[PDB]
C-alpha cells in the first residue's frame, strides 16, 4: 500500500529525529533482506518511580494495508501481566480502536506514550485478563508486587 508505506516511512522519519529516551521503534525485514515497514519491533521502557521501573518491555507492532486508516495491532511479545493485556499480548486501549479513539494522525511516538502510560494506569472499565484484572482490584500491595517481579525479569 503506498499510502501505508508513505505514512510509515514519514513516522520512521520522525521517530528517528525525535523520540522519548529509552523507548525503541524499528521496522523489521523481508525475507529476501528489505524493509518491512508494515512490522515494528519495540520496547517501552518502565517509568521511573513506579513498580515498572527498570523494565523494558518489547512489544511487536502490526500494520495493516490500510493504515493510518486503522490503529495498528500493538502486541506484548512475551505477554505482560497487566489488567489490560490480553492473555495473547494484545494491548486493549481506546486509541488502538478504529471505532473508539484511534485517529489517522496519530504517531507512533504516540502510540508508544500512550501503551506506557497504560501500564502505570490500568483502566478497569476494560478488563482484558482475569487474573491481573481480578488482582489490582482484590489487593494492590499484591499487584505491584507482581509488576515489580515482572520489571526485574525484564531489565535489560
Ligand atoms: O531483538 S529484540 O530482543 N526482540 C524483539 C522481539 C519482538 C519485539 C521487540 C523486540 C525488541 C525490541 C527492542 C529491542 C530489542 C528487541
Amino acid at each position: 500500500s503506498g499510502i501505508a508505506l508513505s505514512r510509515l516511512a514519514q513516522e520512521r522519519k520522525a521517530w528517528r529525529k525525535d523520540h522519548p529516551f529509552g523507548f525503541v521503534a524499528v521496522p523489521t525485514k523481508n525475507p529476501d533482506g528489505t524493509m518491512n515497514l508494515m512490522n515494528w519491533e519495540c520496547a517501552i521502557p518502565g517509568a521511573a518511580g513506579t513498580p515498572w521501573a527498570g523494565g523494558l518491555f518489547k512489544l511487536r507492532m502490526l500494520f495493516k494495508d490500510d493504515y493510518p486508516s486503522s490503529p495498528p495491532k500493538c502486541k506484548f511479545e512475551p505477554p505482560l501481566f497487566h489488567p489490560n493485556v490480553y492473555p495473547s499480548g494484545t494491548v486493549c486501549l481506546s486509541i488502538l480502536e478504529e471505532d473508539k479513539d484511534w485517529r489517522p494522525a496519530i504517531t507512533i511516538k504516540q502510540i508508544l506514550l500512550g501503551i506506557q502510560e497504560l501500564l502505570n494506569e490500568p483502566n478497569i472499565q476494560d478488563p482484558a485478563q482475569a487474573e491481573a484484572y481480578t488482582i489490582y482490584c482484590q489487593n494492590r500491595v499484591e499487584y505491584e508486587k507482581r509488576v515489580r517481579a515482572q520489571a526485574k525479569k525484564f531489565a535489560p
